[PDB]
């Protein structure tokens, strides 16, 4: 009979004797005040794609989630995308414990949130000892008399509230007893069933000036670009501590699945990551301006490691040579083939060189008007696409009206994309931009002219960073 | 006939400037954003107040290659935990520098920003704010009163903070007549490259009371933080992290001091000790110890927290090879004390030849038992650190090679602190007491996080 959230509670219940005498020997009047503002981090209007990320090693709707837990090592990555980070204190749910919680107040700078289910003002005093700036109080498990009591009990210590609504009724009591920041659960906790369109309905009813945090089920940067309109912030956990990779989880969600391509220099990579590309794509082909040798792949590779690297070319075999430690994909950039059956036999040609640890990607020009037909056709067939303009690094455009909708979540959208024009990419709706010379230093820089201008790198990271659907 | 480093540094970068004039030629420098990070801000913490400028340097005049695998993405990062500000060197032919590695760093880190550079025209300050930097060095040893006016206005255009670098008694007077906010005195004379580490100190009674004062170059160690912290507001320390491999740990080495946490139970406690700034972690191998632990429950804690040096504890007189597993940096010898000064040496040599060469050797001394003292001094030179259980006349040696211990706790740290070893051995004081149920002798993250706050600014009176 009890919900998954009723049971929950009903656990932390057990627990406040333990918390009682954990605490016992704390002069509780005497701690001293959170200095972090989590409202202030939040408050950057809406659209402004403020992240909350979440350490967390369990749930149960995933079970274990993270076994070798280093809530330490995942705030050092969350301090360069977050404006706050959420650590789990439950411990029978979640793997949660107050020493995750000290461990990542001493590891950040950012405002940290105690993310437990609070019914007894000893959790407040809890949270603060440990190093919390802001509590969790749920209008699902508190009335407004519980609720008002610890969020006194949360101002003497200058912890902020995150004010967790699920329905109407909650928003009206929320508004009711002056909450600031309202965070919209997309998953309800009694069945742990998700709706993504409930931080929509209720910012109907949310006041326009309040903080809104949409929590819960975002796995992906379309849906944060779905719902980056109606948000100040995303509550965001399991996607990030799923992948053994947290800084590639971090950069894939918040800016998407984005390749700096003819990367020449170690410094362009260590750029390119640090403003928050995914993938660096390395250029074998002699006639290219991009090209590099073994000793520069190797050299890129070992400077930045942590992009994923495609090995670009425009051969039909020989993608086996272009293989060493680092390598993720291979991008075929060969002009398109004569029927589709033979893109699909090229395909599978190099599939079989590379092996099955490395991805096949197939670049298919959509100048021509017969691109649009080989691109549904291959789909299935590659790990991504590249919709690009004539036979890549041309620095034009083609109609972006010709990409099919079809395709959108597999391919990268390629050809002359600039910080100039990135927004109107983004806006395409594929999963990820592939940028080359956009982001080039133009021909009267000097002995700089075609390599990657960390100016321009910046511009175009930080339009993606907080593009939504408009 | 040759000319100074200083001289060679200033007239290469002369030559650069026709280079970073063609590569930032297509910026619209009218419409470059602001800065919205304060370094003054940041730094304006009280003298005392120990805030680090840390730096990215793979290489200098003084020192040649630093650190050739240089990565300053991933040391920002580091700095990120421990820093007030990050210093970027963009000088390129004696630094290893580029704008790239500030345009890496500015995106990487939340701190205001400083383009370390040698700057003698405005295009030096445009391309540092295109490059995404919140804060310039102007030097008075480079720059007449003209010359820095008009960059120190161009900074201005930009909202730019200014590190205005003082050498002598007449550069901090042009800096007060030209209004500068931020002293910077260099330790370091940049024509004979001689460290002065006592400048800070001298110049410190010439600057504005309410004015920033930046301690540059040549600090080494914890030791020296604290002996000029009474009138720094910040320190700017680049080599010191950038030749260790490992830049957290010698981060935590210098801004805390090599202090352990001893007596480490669970994964949880590892982890809360190095987030909060421990250096050494303890482990206790003595079955009548309540803080013994079992060979599975060791390699938990390691793999859980592999950025603390291990330390292996035990009372026994030999047998220390069989504590020893991957991630043991040091065995303590943890002995009831011997009969004489030659059976300690002894000891200590026979502990030396089980563990080998690449694991240090420490001795725990209890200074009640007066011979105590004299062991202390005797064996001194024989161990790589002593722990030791007056201080009035307790030697130099002695305190530079110890962890001091004897219940230290949040409340007495200070006072610990001010005895002058280099450490603090830490373990029943920062533990929840008997009334704790369950938790009872568990690390208490909460009294860890107090200490080494308190350890983080502490500094000499
Ligand atoms: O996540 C669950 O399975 C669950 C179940 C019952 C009660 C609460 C739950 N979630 C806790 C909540 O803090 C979530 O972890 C965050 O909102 C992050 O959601 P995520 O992005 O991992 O889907
Ligand atoms: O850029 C090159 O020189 C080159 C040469 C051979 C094959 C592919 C090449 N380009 C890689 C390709 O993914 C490019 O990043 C896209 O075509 C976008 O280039 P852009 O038009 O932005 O300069
Ligand atoms: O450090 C040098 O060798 C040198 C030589 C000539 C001119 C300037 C120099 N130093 C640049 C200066 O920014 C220093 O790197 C910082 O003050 C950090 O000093 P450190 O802590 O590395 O001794
Ligand atoms: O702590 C123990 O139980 C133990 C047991 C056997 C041998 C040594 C032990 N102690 C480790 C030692 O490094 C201690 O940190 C110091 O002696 C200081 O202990 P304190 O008095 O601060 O609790």
């Amino acid at each position: 009979l009890p919900t998954v959230l009723e049971s929950i509670v009903e656990g932390r219940r057990g627990h406040l004797e333990e918390i009682r005498a954990r605490i016992a020997h704390v002069d509780v009047d005497a701690l001293p005040k959170s200095t972090r503002s989590l409202f202030d981090s939040l408050n950057q209007g809406r659209g402004g794609a403020r992240f909350i990320m979440e350490c967390k090693s369990a749930s149960p709707s995933l079970g274990m989630i993270r076994e070798h837990y280093q809530p330490g090592e995942i705030a050092r990555v969350y301090s360069r995308y977050a404006s706050g980070i959420s650590v789990l204190c439950e411990p029978d749910r979640f793997g949660g414990d107050y020493d995750h919680l000290a461990t990542v107040a001493a590891t950040s700078h950012l405002p940290v949130l105690c993310k437990d289910f609070i019914i007894d003002p000893v959790q407040v005093h809890a949270a603060r000892y440990f190093g919390a700036d802001a509590i969790l109080l749920m209008l699902s498990v508190l009335d407004d008399e519980e609720y008002a009591a610890l969020a006194a009990e949360a101002a003497r210590f200058d912890l902020d509230i995150l004010t967790e609504v699920i329905d109407e009724e909650e928003v009206a009591r929320a508004i009711k007893l002056g909450a600031k920041i309202f965070g919209v659960n997309h998953r309800n906790l009694h069945d742990l069933s998700i709706d993504l369109d409930r931080s929509r309905r209720l910012s109907k009813l949310i006041p326009a000036d309040a903080v809104l945090v949409s929590e819960s089920g975002v796995r992906d940067t379309e849906t944060v670009r779905q719902l980056g309109g109606h948000s100040n912030a995303f509550l965001v956990g399991s996607q990030l501590t799923s992948q053994e990779n947290v800084d590639l989880a971090a950069r894939e969600l918040v800016y998407g699945p984005n390749k700096v391509c003819g990367l020449t220099s170690p410094s362009a990579a260590q750029t390119a990551r640090a403003a928050g590309a995914v993938y660096g794509g390395l250029i074998f082909e002699e006639a290219s301006p991009r090209n590099v040798s073994r000793e520069t792949l190797q050299k890129i590779i070992a400077a930045e490691p942590n992009l994923r690297y495609v090995a670009v070319s425009r051969r039909t075999s020989g993608y086996k040579d272009l293989l060493v430690d680092g390598i993720f994909a291979v991008q075929i950039h060969a002009p398109l083939q004569d029927s589709v059956e033979a893109e699909k036999a090229l395909i599978a040609a190099v599939r079989e060189e590379v092996g099955p640890q490395v991805q096949v990607w197939r670049a298919i020009s959509m100048s021509s008007p017969l691109g649009a037909e080989v691109a549904a056709a291959v789909e299935g067939d590659v790990d991504k696409l590249i919709l690009d303009a004539h036979e890549g690094g041309s620095g034009e455009v083609f109609d972006w009206a010709t990409v099919p909708a079809a395709v959108k979540a597999k391919s990268l959208l390629a050809g002359g994309i600039s910080p100039d024009n990135a927004a109107q990419a983004l806006a395409v709706g594929c999963a990820g931009l592939d940028i080359n010379s956009g982001v080039e230093y133009p021909a009267g820089a000097g002995t700089w002219a075609g390599a990657k201008d960390a100016g321009a790198l910046l511009k175009i990271f930080a339009t993606i960073s907080t593009f939504h659907y408009l």
